[PDB]
């Protein structure tokens, strides 16, 4: 009863709790209406902590007497402890309806909703409380907490200050207000409030963590590190401190220790998706790609909100060539938010690799406007523009590019430009060599992972059976012009004193040239399945050796391993590679005199006559003679067809210009050309046009096969005026500069009937070219753009014009030899760098002293003369046609002999322990 | 989905901001393409000052509707909320293109300019908005604000009037209205519109602050205090409310309270030179010499800056003589205050009055009128009350001009009868009427820079010659004032540089008090030491003759009474604090009881008829020590002066100093500083307030009076010289730094004037040490206080009238005012 319940109270006060609870139960059984009995009931339940016992006891109490107000408050406390929120809210509603004012119960409901997740109602009820409870420490504290959750810090400062009025010093409230200040950006206010918290009590380690976060906001490395360490000493239970300490340590450069911190933090809890990102990033930095991808996928699967995970996984897929997956990741990242410009920059790189230049240009513009200093994005945008040759804001862009070049050169960062792109920006020779050296030692940084001991370079040929073991190493043995330039030399390489080793490093294509050169080699090697440069280097060292350079996908770090005693760059890159392991480089005096060695990082091997090589004497010998270049015809049986003709017009020159009268054969040919027919047969000779030779024989069109049929070609097939002196040049838009185009405009204005022949390289840039020509005052008739044709037909249609063109920006090597074998002459102006001196040296080997201009004006004047002086033009054309065969320019066998002589010089130099001059 | 949006819109209409944002966040989750919902959510977020969320909602809304006018307008409103210039201006351009017919867009754009500086385009957009409509009276408001910035004052007045006439719903408009009313000088309507605005919105505290400023112009001190209270309770952080509250407390003499509130302002703003200088003045009053040099030098910098910044000088010219600044600085501040007069007189639009150059209009005489509010209970009237009666009616006509209501004091009505004419100007609210009356009086030739002096009247120039004499011991800086009276020594040519008026040199001095009239009973006294016990009375000689024997100690002598039954009975009465007794039929009293026995005679209105005795021991004054004395106002004392006094004390074996509590709040710090300067508490004596007669009388017991080098004791010097008492003084820098030496020269005792502070201490100790020297000096000063005409107020009037003769001979000959030499 009442007295027995109070005796139970005495029992609890004296310490005998169980007797207390038994007497409470007894008194309740006597009269359940006991308010004191219910109080002792609740006290016993709380001491026991029985959730269901307390729940049912309070249900019985409330149904017995619902007036109990604070009892409903403790009921809500219990329901919150359970976690079931609807019961708590219903109880709060019942209490408020029964008695309107419960600011404490309203605070309880506010915390309930804070658990529920609706900030706004929470702050609303907080204000309700602070109104009806002007002094309520919990109300203001939780209000500040909810505002901190909602990022609305300003009201939180006032709420926490009023709580401070209620509690003049409390560490938790100080830390919360410090977080409010940090989210305010109030660095000093935040650090002060955090130090107020720690002086309130140094127990909280997360206090140290947050203080060191403020320190990092101020950038104090060591002090923040000390705070993090001390917090770990107090508690390593939470891994946020470990995570940020790992972050800063990672920034320090002591890598693997911070890596271990990352991994153990993630061990503490997988929820640190950011730590997962850091781990995958360092995995990529070390080359652990697949696991990094797995971690990024994990982070996305747990946290689809973030997108820079997509960015970095796209970076991984770039490292692993997964273009499709990378683009998917970029799409997801941009879909989350496009404000992350560098993601669009990587997507632009992807499109550039894909040829979607305009999208990349637009994305790069968006990035650069987003962040003014994105030197890599700026450089890549410039590269895309030079791809499309849009000279809008041309020279100012070049100037800012030079500025970015110097800026990145100073701060020891990777030059955003590429060595192939170097000629697009005529910077200093020092800039050239610095970029090349940095990119060459990019191989060194990768090769350092295995720390392979240096190979014992053989010194004598006795190990190699008295023969020179030469290893030709390239992944480009296939659909590539360089192969289409030197593939015959392996066969023509002399096996008498030299052994041939050829190393394929890319998936095979099945082309005739591939297996052809494979058979040419004394030893073909298929390295295209060795992911480790070390294994390939070991294989080479086994081969005891005594082509790609800065090319897409190339992995020349094996050269940095120097498995051969002599390593020299040649035909791989148009210039020096900045490679300390490239002992020599093969060039000529005409293009590389000893005086320009200031920009050269390798020793110079001098070719007595020429360095470049091509074998259209074998690649396309059928075009050695043809049947002045308006409508031209060629075929395997040219002389046989001519002798099968009724009448042939003979033009004297041991040479002649074969001329056919406009007879029935000629008229039928013209009709077939005009009707776009497949081909016809005349006199038993297959007469074909070039517009569908692939449908006739694509392999023959590739030059793998010499076209056995007979091809007649007319400029009218392109709709050209068949009575005009036509200029031509077909290289990609990169070789084009505004100044040379204006000089060409001057040439075309000087020459009465002057038009220019162009190839769509690429296509979509035509409007810019037309606008530039109009601003240079030349009509559309002066320029014609055409789709691309295979190499054989490329050279075939090249000789249609009387003269080609030269851009001293980048010299002519591919098309230079194409036209050297086309018999159509061309003039050029030498440059400073090798890439601007290729065609020049080609013509020096040709020996035409008058095909070099020492100034742009000289170039223009000679161009006008030759396009106008048709008698001098004909003499030059005949001299070119004679000398392209008479000269050893295509004597690839004797070229091979002289290369062997140069190899003899190299091995005499090395074997004696020691630049090669002839 | 949309239904929850509608319910949230309803709840926002009910005014639940947070329920509104909750429901609208729910709606935007329900419909990501709910443009109008994003609009409403951003709007309510802005209502609740929630910037970033409104930013996001509005960015989405623009993605859903690329162009809506009010959308972009409120976007720019939030842009103002966080304050970004380019965002604001570009949003304004997009708004004006979106809807040209929307004035408030132009208004906020003008606000952007206002924070930027393109005030031109600001007013331009104002005009454009007016062209669209004058309904948006907000435009009227802020355009009148920028006009007030410019100075098209009356035009701005028109703007504010018409804007309020559009609608009174904009309290700030009423506020600026009352502000300009105060600026021009009309008060009652300003207060009424203050109350109008406060009725509309009682929230604005500085509204109450300016109400209080207007009331202080009305001089309703209680109104000032109540407005201060309401303002500071609405906001204590408003440093200006505290500053002006402390100013009013300084007016009420609450110097510590003013110091506290002024330090409150200084913490609310580190450098508020106005409250800074007023706090400094309060410190000077209390002489809290802590933070001495930093405060005073920052004041020097402040006054130089405001000389450059052409602002209101914070240091009042009364305090000019206090701060050690330049002659140019002080006369420049004086000229600034002269402008503060002339600008106000400009609205009176009165062309200059006629200025006679003859005597016939004044029936062969010269009309000189005297204007002041100090007619009555004021030291000036206590200095020169009888001289108006001593003016010659044969050559001059006397005119009085009361600037204060009559107090009924004897001096007041006495001088009113002395003057040939009295005028009660204190009844005239308009300066124009007073100047017209003066011109009616035909005046050709007294407070100066002081409290309540309507100096604008002198600015009005109703008299051809306007001069200031002994009214305020500093220059005016106002060229409309012509002359100032001085002597050969105090204000020589080398100091003439700091006067905007012409100088007037008296024969030997220009100072005079009514001691010879108000206190002649001390002409001779009654009491081996010299001034241990003092007794005087009208029947003093009769009592002495009624005595058994009276000793005579030297035509001049010192009456002495032996220690007989009567003398010892007087001693006992003193030790008992008896009100009064009567011996031999002669009533015997003390000054301490003269408050009730005869307050009128104690005030100098009457000569004390009774015989009154007093001695040192009445207040703990040792009877065998060298007692130096000085009793001026506390602010006239500085640490350097106290240290000079410390040197003088340490150069005398047993010397004590008598002082006053003026008031007493600062005395503890004073004595603490004295202890810091090695001065024992026994060596200093303090006394409470004493009325004129007794405070003058008590000096005779003391030995030597003192003069502060910075400022002389104007009243005090006359008080001590009428007692035949030596005093130490030195020629200083300011005019008020040479008055005491001027009186010493007038007495001719030049050896009592020291040339330096070292010589100051030398002469002080020399006097306080040698018995023959001190006694003979005291006696000779006693002799010469009557032998010299120093108190001949009639001869003072004679020389004043001779100077009048010379001045009128110069002026009536067409000459502009010129320095009077001899």
């Amino acid at each position: 009863a009442e007295a027995y319940s109070n005796l139970g109270n005495v029992y609890k006060e004296r310490g005998q709790l169980q007797e207390a609870i038994e007497h409470y139960r007894h008194a309740l059984r006597l009269k359940p209406d006991f308010i004191d009995g219910y109080i002792n009931l609740a006290a016993a339940l709380v001491a026991a902590g029985d959730m269901e016992g307390a729940v049912q006891a309070y249900v019985s109490a409330l149904q017995y007497n619902p007036d109990l107000y604070c009892v409903r408050s403790d009921l809500g406390n219990l329901l919150k402890a359970l976690g079931r929120l609807e019961e708590a809210k219903a109880c709060y509603l019942k209490a408020i309806e029964t008695q309107p004012n419960f600011a404490v119960a309203w605070s309880n409901l506010g915390c309930v909703f804070n658990a529920q997740g609706e900030i706004w109602l929470a702050i609303h009820h907080f204000e309700k409380a602070v109104t009806l409870d002007p002094n309520f420490l919990d109300a203001y504290i939780n209000l500040g907490n909810v505002l901190k959750e909602a990022r609305i810090f300003d009201r939180a400062v006032a709420a926490y200050l009023r709580a401070l009025s209620l509690s003049p010093n409390h560490a938790v409230v100080h830390g919360n207000l410090a977080c409010v200040y940090y989210e305010q950006g109030l660095i000093d206010l935040a650090i002060d409030t955090y130090r107020r918290a720690i002086e309130l009590q140094p127990h909280f380690p997360d206090a140290y963590c947050n203080l060191a976060n403020a320190l990092k906001e101020k950038g104090s490395v060591a002090e923040a590190e000390d705070c993090y360490n001390t917090a770990l000493r107090l508690c390593p239970t939470h891994a946020d401190s470990l995570n940020n300490l790992a972050n800063i340590k990672r920034e320090q450069g002591n890598i693997e220790e911070a890596v271990r911190l990352y991994r153990k933090a993630l061990e503490v809890f997988p929820e640190f998706a950011a730590a997962h990102s850091n781990l995958a990033s360092v995995l990529q930095q070390q080359g652990k790609l697949q696991e990094a991808l797995m971690h990024y996928k994990e982070a996305i699967r747990i946290s689809p909100t973030f997108a820079d995970a997509y960015s970095n996984m796209g970076n991984t897929l770039k490292e692993m060539q997964d273009v499709q997956g990378a683009l998917q990741c970029y799409t997801r990242a941009i879909q989350i938010n496009p404000a992350f410009a560098d993601a669009h920059s990587n997507l632009a790189s992807i499109h550039k690799d894909s040829g979607n230049i305009p999208e990349a240009i637009a994305s790069y513009r968006t990035a650069l406007k987003l962040k003014p200093d994105f030197p890599d994005a700026y450089c890549n945008l410039a590269h895309c523009l030079q791809i499309v040759c849009d000279w809008t804001d041309y020279d100012e862009r070049m100037k800012k590019l030079v500025s970015i070049v110097a800026d990145q050169l100073e701060k020891n960062r990777l030059p955003s430009v590429h060595p192939h792109h170097s000629m697009l920006y005529p910077l200093s020779h020092g800039f050239r060599k610095a970029i090349a050296e940095r990119h060459g030692n990019l191989c060194l940084d990768k090769i350092n992972v295995l720390h392979k001991p240096p190979y014992e370079h053989p010194k004598d040929l006795k190990l190699s059976d008295g023969r020179l073991r030469v290893g030709y190493v390239s992944s480009d043995f296939g659909n590539h012009p360089t192969s289409h330039l030197m593939q015959s030399i392996p066969g023509m390489h002399n096996p008498d004193k030299f052994e041939v080793f050829c190393y394929a490093l890319s998936p095979d294509d099945g082309t005739n040239f591939r297996v052809k050169v494979m058979a040419e080699a004394n030893h073909f090697i298929d390295l295209s399945q060795i992911p480790c440069n070390g294994k390939a280097a070991d294989r080479i060292h086994q081969d005891g050796i005594h082509m790609n350079g800065y090319t897409k996908g190339a992995r020349n770090e094996l050269f940095a391993l120097r498995p051969a005693p002599i390593q020299a760059m040649w035909l791989g890159y148009p210039g020096t590679s900045g490679a300390l392991f490239m002992d020599y480089i093969i060039t000529d005096q005409e293009t590389s005199p000893a005086e320009v060695a200031e920009q050269y990082s390798e020793k110079l091997a001098y070719m007595p006559h020429t360095f470049f090589i091509g074998d259209h004497a074998n690649m396309f010998p059928h075009l050695k003679k043809k049947a002045d270049n308006r409508i031209v015809l060629n075929g395997i049986d040219l002389k046989a067809f001519l002798d099968s003709l009724p009448d042939v017009k003979i033009v004297k020159m041991a040479l002649n210009m074969p001329v056919i009268p406009m007879n029935t054969i000629a008229e039928a040919v013209i009709e077939m050309i005009n009707r776009g027919q497949i081909q016809i047969t005349i006199n038993g000779f297959s007469i074909s046009n070039g517009l569908a030779t692939t449908q006739i024989n694509n392999k023959a069109a590739t030059g793998e096969e010499v076209p056995r049929t007979i091809i007649v070609t007319t400029r009218s097939q392109y709709g050209l005026p068949e009575d005009a002196i036509v200029y031509c040049n077909f290289n990609q838009l990169y070789k084009i500069d505004p100044s040379t185009l204006q000089m060409w405009a001057n040439i075309l204005k000087r020459v009465p009937n002057s038009v220019l022949w162009l190839l769509r390289f690429p296509a979509v840039g035509e409007p810019n070219i037309q606008q530039y020509a109009q601003n240079m005052g030349l009509p559309q008739n002066r320029i014609i753009f055409s789709p691309v044709a295979p190499k054989e037909e490329h050279v075939r249609r090249g000789q249609l014009a009387d003269v080609c063109l030269d851009t001293p920006l980048c010299n002519g090597h591919t098309t230079g030899m194409d036209v050297l074998w086309a018999g159509t002459p061309m003039v050029t102006m030498p440059g400073e760098t090798l890439a601007s001196r290729v065609a020049a040296s080609q013509l020096t080997c040709l020996g035409c002293l008058e095909l070099i201009a020492k100034n742009r004006q000289e170039y223009e004047d000679i161009a006008v003369k030759l396009g106008t002086d048709l008698e001098y033009l004909k003499k030059v054309r005949g001299k070119v046609w004679k000398q392209r065969i008479s000269s050893p320019l295509f004597n690839t066998k004797q070229y091979t002999m002289e290369l062997e002589r140069l190899y003899l010089q190299m091995w005499e130099h090395y074997a004696a322990g020691n630049h090669m001059i002839k």
